[PDB]
């Protein structure tokens, strides 16, 4: 329905109070009975809405599905992002982003409940299942030299880890340069790309997938042991909207650090969070493949690694498996 | 008309011979009189087509306007580019490119007779006048590390200079890192951008403007002395299609060098072509502005410059004025 979102927006915008059939009806300027219709549908979609006669309606709990209207109430109150785009299903949130950012300077982000052609590093396939995870791309506009990309990744990583962690009862670590783990479960992968040119950056596009509500029964055969959702590590139900809120809060925070700090200022912190140490690693380099021990992250965000032949490298990136 | 292009294509594809009303009519499968209609229109648009009874039609000369159909006969015969997009008018060939390259790996390019929101380095305004210049963006897919961008620029520059030069009676020089001059006239500016990410490059987008057919009367007040079109330096009329052909030929050539050479291998050549030496230069650096002498291009494509206080810098880029 045309007003379903406007109605939702009034409900959320109005917690923790009830609002009347009539109140709302006046605001959108439509019959009160048109409102009953909207609400019964919303309920029927799985919204917890308390309706008491004489008092009105209280939005209690939202479904594992994304609503533009309520997300708008996020971008409004935000002083990082201009706007956002919300989708039920879509080729890729990244694709969409890389399109939507041309010929403008907006900072914004994009959510989908499901991706059909969702991809990870190296045009890998990324499973984006309906209503199970956060599948989001994030466009930012930091005016810095293109080389600075790699630094961004490092900062965001902690941002992402932190948000996830606030909801996990188990240890959320980072697996440089792009993976967030909980114990042995990839809870999240994330991809930092950019459009840029010698004279600096046109935009940063951070694609983030975070597994939210999966049960091991949900993961393909090819991965079932090294994947874990936030829910397998939270005692209570994980509210996809509650989480989103903290995650932006954190993505933001971390971004300004990115913009006003060197790497060193978070370096140690980042170290204490990595789970790549003292264990053997399987690096892969188009054609080439080999092993090695991760020995340190230098001031500059490079991984220093003693390979299996005692030979010492400095990598800005890498493709690592355990 | 629906078949105007298909008809053009047959004409071009058939030089230096005539083809009949009937011949063509059979090929597209439409009445011969539908053909007369097409041709008279084409003529009326300014095509030189020789029609002799009993013999048929010979395409002699094309207008200062771009035809998809004939451009297709270029991408077909090309083993660099997959396809191309041709427009009468458009926001930007670059914008268009940055859109069209998402979610695919095509190598292709885009022409417009006129840009409305045509832009140069630094979101500068770029005058793209109807039927007067080559306004083209070029998407390539060289799998290399993102750092390699700057090297591409260097190679292309010579490519561009060469093509232009084959038609100039005057000295076509380069003004690192992005401008092609003839004497004191900017004949062409060109912008190299990319979409990429730590693990290498998603695409290279080279935006190229080249002034073709302008008379000093055509240039705004704000620039009339330091701008020149290829035509002011060619004795004969400059055939925008003849030129395009050489230019791709050259853009290609130069690109493979880019992919199979170091910079040094063309370094000296590039030097002999620059016009930045032994003259004072006005560098500009957001807020800062200062002077200096260009003293050398190092093996790595960096400009070495003695500034006005004897202080020595290595720039990968710069913003320079005379
Ligand atoms: O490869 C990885 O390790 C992580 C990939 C990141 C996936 C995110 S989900 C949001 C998004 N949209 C995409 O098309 N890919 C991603
Ligand atoms: O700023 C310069 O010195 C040169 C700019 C390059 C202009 C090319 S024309 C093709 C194209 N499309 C654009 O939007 N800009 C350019």
């Amino acid at each position: 329905s045309k007003y379903s979102q406007d109605v939702l927006q009034l409900l959320y915008k109005n917690k923790p109070n009830y609002i009347s059939g009539q109140s709302i009806a006046e605001s959108l300027n439509i019959s009160r009975t048109a409102v009953k219709k909207v609400i019964d549908q919303l309920k029927l979609e799985g919204c917890k809405i308390d309706s008491v006669n004489h008092k009105g309606h209280l939005l209690q709990q939202l479904p594992d599905i994304w609503y533009q209207g309520i997300i708008d109430q996020y971008t409004k109150s935000s002083a990082l992002f201009d706007f956002s785009e919300v989708y039920d299903s879509i080729d890729s949130t990244q694709l969409a982003a890389k399109k939507s950012l041309v010929g403008n300077q907006s900072s914004f982000f994009i959510l989908s409940d499901e991706q059909t052609k969702g991809r990870g590093r190296f045009n890998r396939h990324w499973s984006s299942s309906k209503g199970q995870g956060l599948w989001m791309s994030v466009v930012l506009r930091p005016n810095v030299a293109f080389s600075m990309i790699s630094k961004f990744n490092l900062f965001i990583a902690l941002g992402i880890r932190d948000a996830i962690q606030h909801f996990s009862q188990d240890e959320v670590k980072v697996k440089w340069p792009n993976d967030i783990y909980i114990d042995n479960g990839k809870v999240c992968g994330f991809l930092t790309e950019m459009v840029a040119n010698n004279d600096g950056i046109e935009a940063i596009i951070c694609g983030i997938g975070i597994n939210l509500t999966q049960q091991l029964e949900n993961f393909d055969e090819s991965i079932r042991h090294r994947a874990t959702s936030i829910q397998l590590h939270d005692k209570n139900k994980l509210d996809r909207y509650q989480f989103l809120e903290r995650l932006l809060q954190e993505i933001e925070k971390r971004y300004n650090q990115f913009l006003t700090l060197p790497f060193s200022e978070i370096r140690e912190e980042y170290n204490a969070a990595s789970n790549i140490w003292n264990r053997t690693l399987l690096f892969t380099e188009n054609d080439k493949q080999f092993k090695g021990q991760a020995i340190d992250l230098d001031y500059d965000g490079y991984l220093i690694v003693r390979d299996e032949a005692g030979e010492s490298h400095r990598l800005i990136s890498a493709d690592i498996d355990f």
